[PDB]
């Protein structure tokens, strides 16, 4: 099956700045600002364009050791990022991949919202494991909030 889980996260950070930092520079920021969520991010192949593979490692204790993610598309002006989880972590058993689409939109007050869709490709009619759905929500919050906090503490970053 293909099962879609969506999130709408409100952020006080303006959209262009948040896209530049959180989406396009998380390989740097995530291990820096959220080491208790992500221990390292390593480029595996590619230069950041479509088809680029990276390895995200998690600190010891988490159920998973790593995932490999693939960049699908980046739309720099519309603040849209498409990427897939293709190996490691939850990939195995009845789950083949997670296809993700993130879009950051400005809000009237000058902040932003992140529209997040995670589409899980599972075997047949097998559902996504509830623990995965939960862990994904937790990770997204930890990472976004940590980058937000960094941006608010460092006004000269990503202007
Ligand atoms: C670097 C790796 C980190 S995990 C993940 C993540 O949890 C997340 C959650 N909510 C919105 C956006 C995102 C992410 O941009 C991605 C980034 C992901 C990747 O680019 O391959």
């Amino acid at each position: 099956g293909v099962f879609n889980y969506e999130t709408e996260t409100t952020s006080v950070i303006p959209a262009a700045r948040l896209f530049k930092a959180f989406i396009l520079d998380g390989d740097n920021l995530f291990p820096k600002v959220a080491p208790q969520a992500i221990s390292s991010v390593e480029n595996i192949e590619g230069n950041g364009g479509p088809g680029t593979i990276k390895k995200i490692s998690f600190p010891e204790g988490f159920p998973f050791k790593y995932v490999k993610d693939r960049v699908d598309e980046v739309d720099h002006t519309n603040f849209k990022y498409n990427y897939s989880v293709i190996e490691g972590g939850p990939i195995g058993d009845t789950l083949e991949k997670i296809s993700n689409e993130i879009k950051i939109v400005a809000t009237p007050d000058g902040g932003s919202i992140l529209k997040i869709s995670n589409k899980y490709h599972t075997k047949g009619d097998h559902e996504v494991k509830a623990e995965q759905v939960k862990a994904s929500k937790e990770m997204g919050e930890t990472l976004l909030r940590a980058v937000e906090s960094y941006l608010l503490a460092h006004s000269d970053a990503y202007n």
